[PDB]
């Protein structure tokens, strides 16, 4: 909450009020790099060339 | 993908990834231009001034 702020985050299969109150089995992180217009196609169910 | 590309597309009473699996009946295309505040006017239920 000091230094880093994100322009969309939005999550599936749990609500973001008990993300603190919970504990996670087998967490992985996938990391790239898209243009703007390319952010909404990172979701369930799109389509587009990503 | 190689030269257009959206920044909303959004389509209601199908998924996007059947398109490629189906066939259409009676297809028309409306085509106007707006303004940055008014792309989320474009939608069913919705008020204001477009
Ligand atoms: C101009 C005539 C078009 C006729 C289309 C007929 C039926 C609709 C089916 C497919 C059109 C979807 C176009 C979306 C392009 C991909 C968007 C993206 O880049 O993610
Ligand atoms: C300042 C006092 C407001 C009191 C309003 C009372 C009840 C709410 C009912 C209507 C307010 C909706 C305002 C939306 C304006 C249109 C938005 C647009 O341009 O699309
Ligand atoms: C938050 O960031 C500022 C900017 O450097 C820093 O001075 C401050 O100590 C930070 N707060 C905490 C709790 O680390
Ligand atoms: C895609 O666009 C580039 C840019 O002009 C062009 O060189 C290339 O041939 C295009 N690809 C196809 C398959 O048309």
């Amino acid at each position: 909450y000091n230094s880093t702020f994100f322009s969309t985050f939005k999550c599936y299969g749990v609500s973001a009020t008990k993300l603190n109150d919970l504990c996670f089995s087998n967490v992985y992180a996938d990391s790239f790099v898209v243009k703007g217009d390319d952010v909404r196609q990172i979701a369930p169910g799109q389509t587009g060339v990503i």
